[PDB]
């Protein structure tokens, strides 16, 4: 009783300050922690009509798809339909004869064949003139060399995933992993049926693989639960480790398949450095793990996902059995919603305020 009194003092003391300072319509929170849910829910969904956000209100999630699309590589890899040291033209024909038969799977997912840049340029409008991009692409760095954190490149990794699978990626997610997962309201395209409890944002080449899926606070909360207590099939179980495992490290932060980690007890400081612009926005040099770490030791996992409306935040700490759902439907800066999300787990568990 002592811990749900914490997180409920430290969930008031940090959302609605929050919301106040950065004029947040609606936000949902939800907190895995002993085995039980626990969903906050403040504000509305839509400012025109006056919907309450509940734990079933549908946001957009940005670039925590981005997790989803490494979760469904690594299903493609258990299921030995690629393996990521492939070069990326081994499964795109159209790629052949371009940088991309020296640019490994693992390159893309991790962001780091070379330069390619955080989005694609305007001359990118459908699938010809994209893969006319790639097949006209000149890196700026060897492959390997530099993190430089890119749209094109973990969507292409999604994309050739989807291939090997033999299904259109928006196919092998919508109706493959996410019914594997037993998740009901995470989507690319929101039905119809669903369109009433949508939220409202306030301020599309690959952009399925790197940030096209929406999702509730209750379903996305069932996602970490997954992340951390793996269903009982033996490939989806592979396929979370393989989006766990640190493949590089800069600095603190480990690179997974669109998951970020850190060894965990962390400071903020460093959860702060990891999810900066200055990481994201600039070029990185890394330390490439050999083999990839599915650490024995305690790890912290996570990622942002903003969209010109909408600010989410994930994270996940499996040797604790805790998980944090905070969605919004504003993007306000990534550095606030870590901030929140450490006084929240700081509340659940006191290895974090000892240090
Ligand atoms: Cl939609």
């Amino acid at each position: 009783d002592a811990g749900k009194s914490d997180l409920d003092a430290a969930v008031e003391a940090t959302i609605p300050p929050l919301m106040k300072a950065k004029d947040i319509p609606g936000m949902a929170v939800a907190v895995l922690a002993d085995g039980k849910a626990h969903y906050f829910n403040y504000g509305v969904a839509s400012r025109e009509t006056g919907q309450p956000v509940t734990q079933d209100t549908l946001f957009e999630l940005g670039s925590i798809s981005k997790t989803f699309t490494g979760i469904l590589g690594g299903y493609a890899l258990a299921q030995g339909k690629l393996s990521l040291a492939d070069k990326a033209s081994r499964y795109q024909p159209e790629l052949k004869g371009s940088v991309f038969d020296r640019v490994s799977l693992l390159q893309l997912a991790t962001y780091s064949a070379g330069g390619l840049p955080l989005q694609f340029p305007d001359a990118v409008a459908g699938q010809a003139s994209m893969l006319a991009y790639y097949r006209g692409w000149k890196p700026d760095y060897a492959p390997g060399e530099r993190r430089l954190y890119s749209n094109p490149s973990i969507g292409l990794f999604g994309h050739l995933a989807a291939r090997s699978l033999g299904q259109p990626f928006d196919q092998a997610m919508e109706r493959g992993l996410l019914p594997k997962l037993g998740l009901s309201h995470t989507f690319i395209h929101v039905p119809e049926a669903e369109q009433s409890r949508y939220a409202w944002g306030y301020a599309g080449v690959l952009d399925a693989e790197a940030y096209g899926i929406k999702s509730s606070a209750a379903d996305l909360l069932k996602y970490l639960a997954i992340n951390m207590s793996p269903p009982a099939d033996p490939a989806l179980q592979r396929a979370l480790d393989a989006s766990h495992a640190a493949y590089y490290r800069v600095g603190d932060m480990r690179q997974g398949l669109g998951w970020e980690g850190y060894r965990y007890p962390i400071s903020l400081e460093r959860l702060l450095a990891g999810n900066s612009n200055e990481i994201a926005f600039q070029p990185q040099k890394v330390e490439w793990l050999n083999p990839p770490r599915l650490a024995e030791g305690d790890v912290l996992l996570n990622k942002t996902g903003s969209t010109s409306g909408f600010g989410a935040y994930v994270l996940f700490v499996p040797a604790r059995k805790v998980g944090i759902v905070m969605l919004a439907n504003r993007n306000y800066p990534n550095a606030e919603r870590v901030r929140a999300a450490y006084r929240i787990l700081s509340a659940v568990d006191p290895s974090l305020v000892r240090r």
